[PDB]
């Protein structure tokens, strides 16, 4: 339970926009419903620590309304590899001894592409458009508070890569609390994944507040208190 | 009993979507009931610490209806490995010593093609289409207060793949108390096996509240109260 | 007293459908009795540590009433193959001393294909359809109560295929009870059969429910009371 | 977490333009709005020991009014390359040895170019051109007292370079406060990014002072007590 795309997104996060917006994308699947435009929940929001993230939605926000200018190509080559192994020992009185040999071996030369709705379009869009009030799926958002966000820029992989990530682990135990349980659990996995052409990889969010009657924005504050449905 | 399909299934989940919906298929040959639309039964649901599961039914949405989008591609290559030893032991005072040592080695590069049905399709069929009353299938199923539940999107092998899974065991016990019992079990088998193309590995589910009088929908508040047949 | 085809059975079955309906066949001949639409008897039902099982009977659904569409084509590759080696002791005060070494190896590389009765041409059976009343078999049936079931998915074998199993036995006394009684039993077997196309291999189950007057069903439920000839 | 791209500027700059205004660029996707006569957010300016740093905003100045003649080329090549290596101890009373050895080579060969927006191409559009009242994001931006500044200056990959970073780590902890917890963490990562043309690298800062009604202008006194919306 080390994945590999997760791992992926957040070293490339790290490597390619720290301290904020970009968080990765941790079910590869729903990615072509983590497109731009598209709506996201809360799910373990950030904290100092942590890194803040959301899930899938069924509906975007054209399909959720009563201008397609995705504009961006700034690409790059994320090459990293590395083999990290950690070895820790305990040794307590009862003869009890632990000591756990894991490794971890990763690599993943991808692509990356970014993209982003242009301001001008998008302001366009909630000018003219105007949301629906009937629409079940809303409906019951305003019902329950859900406060969701939606995402105006992705990061997609260019071309289809894959990904390799393999690790190992050795934990002894030797206690004779119990007629000497000496026991040695192991394993070596390998996984290789295929990561297929437009995966979103890392994502980014932006709130949704909707007015009371009856349209809506998506300010650049997104302040704590801020909410979606009032 | 570390049977070969399901743990293909999980190692896949945990490699593709963690946290949640996709569950793995236990039943293998089931899958052309576990197609999208289809329903399911609770059949031990989820904990903090297991996994959630359903059964087959033999009755779909579409039958027991009285509109084919089946909308997505995304598309993966899991090659997963791995071989896992483990080997404890037991020395209690009445000379008594087991010892167990087991191996399990297990092999899969398959694919993986995702399918969803389109929420607007859904919603026009939920609009437009209505509910039977007299079906004989749902009538015991509202009699019995099932609270079953529905798939919308499937995980299926794009082509024919194979996995192999081979085991070995080896424990001994050592008791001086019925005549010095010394015995040895053993084993060592292997498994392969030909998954044949559209097998689901995972699927979704998703709820279905029928209304008393007598329509339904399948809302994306699935709390644990809800229940199909109130 | 191991023998070969309830074994391949009972392995594909936890290899494919855990959990449930899925019973292997204890009689290779009858498959023909076995094929879908067939009756069975109780015969052993199941418990939580045993497998359920049934048994022929010469009267299938289509002879004993007054919709040919068997519909799934679910295809599988199982290769099992394993050597279980087996060794005890026994050191008793009277020098008795027992000591049996045992050992089997089984074999197959067999196809599977799977068969259902489609539901909507069963419901319709049942529709126009008309139980009999002066039918001898089951006029005997209704006397006696046996509550028999019926069969609605097969698994076949999609090709002729042939299994292998050896044994090999060695036990040996050593009691100076009786005249110093050293005794050493020993056999090895061998056994390989053909298992012809079209012998269903493992099949599954499903309850008769016959009304009063003097029609009939086969419920989803199929509750441990539930009675054919109440 | 001694990322590439922002090392690589933060090298640039002292090499180019030590003392000053070159702040390097953190987010390496945001390039395209970090263009010239864009703007920024203060976030967590300066010190005597810190370098300041800003972000993005999805709205640069030619947007937010109701002249194009970007002038430099100042072209250079900065080949940067080393291998910094560090070992420290620790040797405190409780036999508790801490020794981490950490190592980093950086290479890049890159290519630099200049931009600078003419003063006077700035002092015509500012004498012509005026500034709007209803811009939704600049209504909220005066709302909230932003204090934005401006980037007039940027500088440029003139050509698509490549980067390349590896790391090494190896802590040893040797406690014998917790059963002589003998440990040893460890890795040896690799990156190498390909930062695509155009990939602003260091950008400058400049303020954007707005006149009550309302026209506006970015003087040279940047003076620490300055302020976007009085």
């Amino acid at each position: 339970h080390m994945p590999v795309f997760e791992d992926v997104t957040r070293a490339l996060v790290r490597e390619l926009n720290p301290r904020g917006d970009l968080t990765p994308l941790d079910s590869l699947i729903d990615f072509k419903h983590f497109r731009p435009f598209c709506l996201v929940l809360r799910k373990r929001k950030s904290t100092l620590f942590w890194g803040a993230r959301y899930v899938r939605t069924d509906y975007t926000l054209l399909d959720l309304l009563e201008p397609s200018d995705l504009t961006d190509s700034g690409n790059f080559s994320f090459k990293n590899m590395l083999d990290v192994q950690v070895q820790g020992l305990v040794e307590v009185p009862k003869t009890v001894k632990v000591k756990g040999t894991a490794g971890l071996s990763q690599s993943s030369t991808l692509e990356v592409q970014t993209l982003s709705v242009a301001p001008s379009a998008l302001e366009n869009l909630k000018k003219e458009r105007k949301l629906s009030a009937d629409h079940s799926f809303l409906n019951e958002m305003r019902y329950h508070e859900k406060n969701l966000y939606v995402v105006m820029e992705a990061v997609e992989a260019k071309q289809e890569v894959t990904v390799e990530q393999t690790g190992n682990a050795n934990a002894i135990f030797s206690l004779p609390s119990l007629a000497l349980l000496g026991l040695q659990g192991s394993l070596n996995n390998n996984k290789a994944v295929t990561i297929p052409k437009g995966c979103v990889l890392a994502y980014r969010v932006r709130l949704l507040r909707v007015f009371l009657f009856n349209l809506w924005d998506i300010p650049y504050i997104c302040n704590d208190s801020m909410q979606t449905f009032p």
